[PDB]
């Protein structure tokens, strides 16, 4: 029994709703992934090249995201978990190529244990934006609830997922982690998580 | 086979809150976003300390932001969304002194950060007729891109309307900010529609004047 307010069709307007979801996949893609992509590669190259090959397979070759869909990326931005293991970050480029070209990216390799044994190793990050959503969350005033902080994150996911699609396979190297660790939770491992990715 | 969706004005894969045409609709996600990220990622993180860095600059230079209206952060805003490297290449009466110093925190609130800030003096006839921190709203070259992929659409007037919106809500996330703690100020600016004399450090002249006129 709630009938709409009356509006008038030739003025200009646009709906008022949360959905911060657009722009931050895009300022990501366009203004970090985009940028350290094209160089990927040849970075891992300059790391094999010290690293006895650490980084040999295709799956090994990738840029995984980590993608909590609880928004909670440590402060640190450490990956902690007892059987991540830190090895190395990954090296600059020399490079003249657009944003690269000032700036030197902090990116980090780790390895894998399986069952105490080494299983893996990546290039693996948390997806930065999510601390936004989370931020956003907290700060009140803002009027964020964690129900719109978890509706904003899954798509968020999705839409970066749609812009990355499009990537030609040549670049098609970002593959996002996407969990929710507050379901399914109990024995929940991040790096059995990480190696499934791996091996698929 | 892509889509072709336009991929910049995606769905948000919810019932909307009215069931009818409501307006000429327009879809300004991208430009919240940015908003909301610029601002929550930058200047939540810039702004706590703010003061004492100023403080530490006037020590080192000769009391040089001397005024109420240089302690603020001047963000440049260009409408047209190009944002240029250097400020000398873009208002040659803009002239680069030095980088805001670094402080050792003794607050609980401002960590220990390193961003480069930098301080510009303004020119009138050859003349120093102000001094301040300068930089320019970094998602604003986001938008810019975005127009350029020409496949993707994005026009210049969509761009500009974005550009707008963007600031918009920026706009209003400070309205909430109490004065006390919101240490930046914008300046808003189209210059493709204006003068064939636009001057850029005019323009931010008369910003700082106005912010030394109400600071009493």
């Amino acid at each position: 029994g709630s009938h709409m307010a009356p509006a008038e069709v030739s003025a200009v307007c646009e709906e008022k709703n949360f959905n911060v979801a657009h722009g931050l996949a895009w300022s990501y893609y366009i203004g970090y992934l985009k940028l350290i992509l094209p160089g990927l590669q040849a970075r891992i190259r300059m790391f094999n090249q010290l690293h006895n090959n650490m980084l040999s397979g295709a799956g090994s070759r990738r840029l995984y995201i980590l993608f909590p869909l609880d928004c909670g990326v440590p402060d640190d931005l450490s990956v902690a978990d007892p059987n991540i293991r830190f090895r190395d970050m990954l090296p600059q480029q020399n490079t003249d190529r657009a944003g690269v070209k000032n700036r030197a990216y902090s990116n980090s390799v780790y390895e894998l244990l399986e069952n105490g044994q080494p299983a893996g190793a990546c290039i693996l990050e948390y997806a930065t934006p999510l601390q936004t959503l989370f931020a956003m969350s907290q700060d009140g005033k803002a009027g964020f609830s964690r129900e719109d902080r978890l509706e904003q994150a899954k798509l968020f996911c999705r839409t970066l997922e749609e812009i990355l699609a499009d990537v030609p396979e040549s670049r098609n190297h970002c593959r996002l982690i996407v969990y929710q660790e507050s379901e399914e939770g109990n024995s929940f491992s991040l790096s059995q998580e990480v190696l499934r990715h791996i091996r698929q």
